[PDB]
This record gives C-alpha cells, structure tokens and sequence, in this order.
RNA sequence: UUACUGCACAGGUGACGA
DNA sequence: TCGTCACCTGTGCAGAAAC
C-alpha cells in the first residue's frame, strides 16, 4: 500500500513577515549578510533581497515589509531551514553546510571492526571510518497543487588516514605513488596536492603535483581513499586485513541495510523533534511525522510499473522475464535474418598465454557443458550460427614491457590480416600490467583504434579474466558472448512496449571526461544514442561518430531532425498521427535548448502531424531513498538465515515526489548482491518544466525498460542505454581522437550497425 | 579492458535567475 | 559577474552472478 520515506514533515508557519529591497546587482550581497549577520536572515531571489528579522535589536533595514506565505513561496523557509538545523544541533559541528553534514560523536568503524575480527595493530587507531550524516529541506508536494517542506536524512561514511606519514614508512608501508593532501583546507583551499615522489627529511618531494612541487610531512595525510586503505592496511595486516574489511563491512551494514537505516531515520526524527527548531526569536519549526508515498485519501503518490518482458520475436509471442532464460529458450530476436552465420574472429594474445588462450575460446565457442548451467552451451548453438572460426595471432610480447607493447600487437595484427583476407570481429587478449598504461602506449585502445578503423570490432579481455575459475567463468562468458553478438550486428534481444502513438523516438546524451592524470583539466565529449518505437519493441538505432561538446545542442538536433525526416519517410504517418520524442540525460537542458529542438523538430515533422516532446534528467545522487516495510528480503542464498534487500522496493515502484519528479526503484531483492549491500537508492527521474509532453510515470517506466535493454551484460545496467551506450561512445571517440592513425571512416560504413562500443 | 553491484576519495560542474 | 539550488564525472577495490 505505501513506500516509507527518509524525511519527515516539518510544520511551519503559515506566515512570516519580512523586508524587501531592490537590489538588481547580487555582487552587494555578501557585504549585506556579513552587515546583519546575527539579528538578520537575508536571501536574495528574483533581482530582490529579502529580510527575515531573527534576533531583535539594531542594524535597521531599509524596504517594504510583505508577508510570505508558506504555501505559496516555501523557498524562504526552505533556505532558513539549512541554518537553522545547525544551529540546533550545536555540538555537531558541521563538516558541510547546505545540506547540513556532521559526523557521529563516539561511532569509530574500524576499532569495532578490528576488535569483532580479533586483529589489533598500533597503527589502527589512525585509520577512521565515522559515521556521517546530512540533513536536506526539500519542497515535494504531498499532492498535486500543494507544496510542503521535508528534511531528508542521509547517511554514509566519513574514510580518514590521520596516521604521519613518518610513521607510515618505518612500519614497511611503500608510499610512493600514492595521493596526498592537505591536513587544513584553508578557505578556498583545494585539497589534492599530488603524489609521493619521495620523503626527504621532514617533506614530501611529489610528482603530479597541483601547485608546489614539495610540502612539510605535517601538512599533508594520505588521501581517504579505498586505494590508500587497503595498501597500508594489506601491509599492516596482511593476510588478514581482509577479514577486517568483511567486519567493516558488516559495520557499516549497521548503519546502511534496510532495517538499521530506517532506524537510524526514526532516531534521527526523535532526536530533531525535541525541542522546537528556531527560524527566528518567536518563530518556531516543528519535525513531525515521516513522510510516505501513498495512495491515501486525495493522494496518488505511488504506483508500480509491470514486470519488464524481454521480446525474443517481432511478433511478442516469444518473451522471458529475465534475459539470460529468454536467450537460452528461444535464441537471439534477429536469428531468422542473421546474416553472417559463420563469423571468422581474429584473435589477438601473448604467445606465451597460448594454452590459456584456447582452454577460454573452446569455453566460449564450444560451452562449459551441463555442470555449468550458466554456460552450458556455447556461442555457436546459443545464438543459431553454424560455425565460428578463430584466426589465431599471436604477438611476441611481455607483460614486463610497458613501453613497445601496443606497437608490438599493433605490427602482428598487421602482418596476420594482410595474409588472411576478411574478418568479422576480434577478440584482443591483455596482460594486466598493460590495461591501464597511458593511453599513448596502451595496447587496448591501440589495437581497439587499428581494428576499428579498419571495420573490425572487438571484444577485448583481460588475462585475469581468461583465468577465472569455471563457476565465476560461466558469468563472464554470457556477458562476452551476448556483448561479441551485438558487436557482429547481432539483436541479442528487444523489450516490450504496447504501441499507443504511431511513433516513438527517444534519444539520449552522454558526457565523457578524459584526461592523462588528476593534475590535467579533463576535456569534454559527447556521445548520442538513439533508441525507436517498434511493433511490440523498442529498436536501437543508429549512433554518433562524432564527439566535440562544443556545440553538443546543435548535435542533438540535427540527430532528431534526421531521423524525423527518414522515420515519416519509412513508416508513412498519416495526416492526424502523432509522434513523440523524448530526450535523455544525467543533467537538465537549457530552456534555449530545449526551444530551439522543439522548434526544429516541429518544423521538420510539419503540420499534418501532432508532436509530444519531452525532455527527462536522470538522477543516481540525490537525498532521496525509498523504504518498503513490508519486505523482508531473500534469503541471501540458499538457504541461510541471513537476508538480502530487506526494506527494498519492488523494481518499477514509481513514487511522486511533485509534478516533475518521481522516484524510480529499480534495484530489487532479487539482484541486490549480499545481505550487507545497502538499501538501494532510487534514481530521480525529472521532467523538464518547458516539455509538451508531461506523463512523468510513463517517462520513469520508459527509462526502467531502457536499463534492460543493455547488451553488455545479461543484468540490467544502472541506467537508460540512451545515456550509458552514449557515455561508453564518448569516452572512446574521445580517447580515440587522440591515437595516431586513428579513422572515423568505417564507422558509418562497415561498422554501422555493429555495437562496437559495447 | 566480461560485467553487475556497492562504497570511498578527488575534481569540480550544471541549471535557473537578475 | 554574482546568488541560489543542485549533483555530476573519474578512479580504484571488493563481492556476485535476477531461476
Ligand atoms: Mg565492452
């Protein structure tokens, strides 16, 4: 019937007087609020600065005194609330403001960890990992046409190395290479200073250094980083730190799982509600009851989405609740009409990593038979091809040589294609030491730039990878094998829609960052995906080649405006047919964006149609989480006591939180992962306030089918292709932009309908 | 770089206004 | 150029595999 929220209420009152002056420039504000700091609230809005007295006596203000209704402009109140729920918890001292964060009082993870697992160190009780809590006023609307103002409670942890970095060395800890930072960030202070180079007598020397190129050994610390914690503590421990990450672990689970965090809700609800919060002298805020999401009374703030069907025909006939089922029973959506039914794929691989490197491809090819249900088959019989054959290229290359390797596989890759005529995809095997070198010589995205370029997708590996134990394997291989598919221009699988406009277009963007280390500002590119209404399906269309973000608006409407004119062209809409399009991504447009699409699109389609447009913002971070009490999870295998995803919504529960805005589970107990995972974050899903289109339930249920329709993995991905497929392109234009040789030219010819960036 | 998931840290950045 | 509300992206480690 309900989902529990995070926040609670906080009853307000329904007016407060207030001054109002012009002030046209913000530039005076500052000086303004420093002037009446103490006996006045000031915040400025709308070209007008606003006066809220809350402690009596002088300086006077100027201005006409209005009153602001709660109702009608909660925005005042709202930012009074961040200061205020300061100010009443005074012994918590703020590490942030706006939200409100601070750290527990007495909770400290990793004494309790270590004393749970029985491990002790006299290094330990440098290392911290305090609970950390923020406080958010949010305006959600309890129902449509009424705002109200909640506080949300989030909660993480607070990872901190306090320990000298003197005594990280003389207990045997190798520092170098390692990310430092300042101990005291002074205002404006930025934190990262760079990395250990060496330790000299009382200063670090750094390389990758932000500013200067050494500091004293007591201004720095070592970043709280995951990186940083297990290479100090895997040395000070070893190997038994890991058992005191399983404790941490578990900790941590006594704040985070389902249970503990809306326990730890409740407690921080009472603790708020106990005395009246003061928003000024005689002017008092209440917390009151926790805020749900509900079908009570005049409310409709919640539905459930039906079960996403993964469509394995053009008919619907053939359709599984789970991707991996639906492939093994029926084979891949476009079977009938796979054209190259006998793939010949060139693999790339250390010589001396040849027995390791067949063991994996007759995995692949040929199935792990029926003790490995994961993978029974194989790639030939899984997907209704009549043969694969393998090219085999070896490269005489050494894991320890990091600088002639990427041209090394880039000279045999050569040589072995020159004598051996045409190839329909690659598998490039990789030594790990080699996966992550600069990308100047990085044998990975050298060989994905010559491959390409000359047509030939690839599915890359790691050779941890090619070792994994045949249990972790048989996962592996299905990702793989779906992924290589798709890659030969396969649909491995499609997702249901019931057709209820004439047509259907949603295209997404996606933003890349890259740069050479920290030290180097990062440059942007762009990547778009567009995805079609079908006759039962939703259909991957075609995606960008080019990645500059300059000009990124004027990409997203040439992609709409041409594929408008050949979809009318294709499906031949009749006069009085509508059409919708729906654009996707991680932040909102701007309104001139959006007017200069909308316009666009409207002139291309023309008027003998009606068009729907709609543009939607896809939220992973944000201080909303939903709560379902009457869950109580899955046993976290068979067939323990423990449990998984207690308190976790169903997948495609859709609560509203106003009229632009839902709340879209998608993590259920059925994929969550282990008893100690989390309670899961919803994603937020927004509507632009400028769309024509305005059905946020089904823009939310749409990006849910979106997460299903991933081919990189038989699991759903954590957000909408639209966005993920465009990020993944991005990140490899961009980084291919730079890599000599390097052609677009194939990849609107030989590649255009391969997913080549899965 | 099979991936899903989680977390942490660091960098900042976006949109709306006048 | 500024106020205001908001949260994006990159990197690295570790546990699982929607029946
Ligand atoms: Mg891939």
């Amino acid at each position: 019937r309900q989902l529990v929220s995070n926040g609670f209420e906080v009853n307000l009152p329904d007016q407060v007087e207030v001054i109002v002056r012009d002030l046209p420039d913000p530039s005076k504000v500052k000086e303004e609020r420093t002037r009446l700091m103490g006996y006045w609230f000031v915040h400025w809005f709308d070209g007008k600065l606003f006066h809220l007295r809350i402690k009596a006596g002088g300086p006077n203000v100027d201005g006409e005194h209005r009153a602001i209704r709660t109702a009608e402009h909660p925005w005042l109140l709202r930012a009074r609330l961040d200061d205020a729920l300061e100010e009443a918890l005074p012994k918590y001292a703020a590490v942030k403001k706006r939200p409100f964060t601070f750290l527990a009082q007495k909770d400290e993870l990793i004494d309790a960890a270590a004393t749970a697992a029985g491990l002790s160190h006299r290094l330990l009780n440098s290392f911290k990992v305090i609970p950390r809590f923020a406080l958010s006023p949010k305006i959600y609307e309890p129902v449509d046409g009424t705002t109200r103002v909640g506080v949300f409670v989030t909660i993480g942890m607070r990872y901190d190395i306090e320990a000298s970095l003197r005594d990280l060395l003389e207990a045997g800890i190798d520092l170098r290479g390692m990310y430092v930072v300042r101990r005291k960030r002074q205002p404006g202070e930025r934190g990262l200073l760079g990395r250990v180079r060496a330790i000299s007598d009382d200063m670090v020397q750094l390389f990758e250094e932000t500013d200067l190129a050494s500091v004293n050994v007591n201004d720095a610390k070592l970043e709280g980083s995951k990186e940083n914690f297990t290479r100090c503590l895997s040395a000070l421990l070893g190997h038994n730190y890991k058992k005191l990450l399983n404790a941490l672990d578990d900790q941590e689970a006594g704040y985070r799982t389902g249970p503990r965090f809306d326990d730890a809700v409740r407690r921080m609800g009472e603790f708020l509600a106990k005395k009246p919060i003061r928003l000024a002298d005689n002017i008092n805020a209440q917390v009151g009851d926790r805020i749900v999401f509900s079908n009570e009374g005049q409310a409709r703030n919640v539905r459930l989405a039906p079960k996403v069907e993964y469509v394995f025909d053009r008919t619907g006939a053939k359709s599984a609740e789970y991707a991996w089922r639906g492939l093994s029973q029926f084979g891949p959506f476009d079977r009938p009409s796979f054209a190259n039914r006998s793939p010949r794929i060139l693999v790339v691989y250390p010589s001396s990593t040849q027995g390791k490197v067949e063991n994996f491809l007759s995995a692949f090819r040929d199935g792990m038979g029926s003790n490995y249900s994961g993978f029974s088959k194989g790639f030939v019989d899984l997907m209704g091809l009549t043969k694969v054959e393998f090219v085999m290229c070896p490269v005489e290359v050494s894991s320890a040589d990091r600088n002639g390797a990427h041209t090394k596989y880039n000279s045999a890759i050569e040589d072995k294609l020159a004598g051996a005529g045409e190839v329909h995809a690659g598998i490039v095997v990789l030594f790990e030491d080699h996966a992550r070198l600069p990308d100047d010589r990085n044998p990975y995205i050298h060989t994905k730039s010559l491959l390409l370029t000359l047509g030939v997708p690839t599915q890359q590996v790691r050779m941890p990878t090619v070792l994994l134990e045949p249990k972790s394997l048989q996962y592996t291989l299905q990702n793989f094998s779906i992924a290589t598919y798709a890659k030969l221009n396969g649909t491995p699988w499609t997702v249901n829609h019931d057709k209820a406009i004439n047509d259907e277009l949603v295209v997404g963007m996606g933003l890349a960052e890259l740069s050479g280390s920290r030290t180097e500002k990062r440059q942007r590119f762009v990547g778009i995906t567009t995805v079609f209404a079908g006759d039962g399906s939703y259909l991957l269309g075609n995606v960008s080649k080019e990645c500059e973000y300059e000009g990124y608006s004027d990409a997203i409407r040439e992609s709409m405006t041409g594929i408008l004119r050949e979809l009318k062209k294709r499906n031949n809409w009749r006069p009085g047919d509508t059409v919708r399009v729906v654009f996707h991504a991680h932040r909102p447009l701007k309104r001139v964006d959006v007017a200069s699409i909308v316009f666009e699109c409207t002139r291309e389609i023309g008027s003998d149609q009606n068009i729907q447009m709609a543009f939607v913002t896809v939220s992973h971070d944000h201080p909303f989480v939903l709560i379902d009490r009457s869950e109580r999870g899955l046993e976290a295998y068979k067939g323990s006591t423990a449990r998984k995803g207690v308190f976790a919504p169903p997948r495609g529960a859709i609560s509203r939180v106003g009229r632009l805005t839902r709340l879209l589970a998608v993590n259920s107990p059925q994929l969550i992962k282990r008893a100690n995972t989390p309670l899961p974050t919803p994603l937020l899903v927004s509507l632009h306030p400028d769309s024509t289109f305005k059905d946020v339930d089904y823009l939310a249920e749409q990006a849910l089918k979106f997460t299903s329709l991933s081919w990189r993995s038989t699991l759903p991905a954590a957000t909408p292709v639209t966005i993920f497929y465009s990020e993944r392109i991005a990140e490899l234009l961009g980084r291919l932009k730079s890599i000599p040789n390097w052609s677009s030219a194939n990849l609107n010819i030989k590649l255009k309908w391969s997913r080549w960036f899965l």
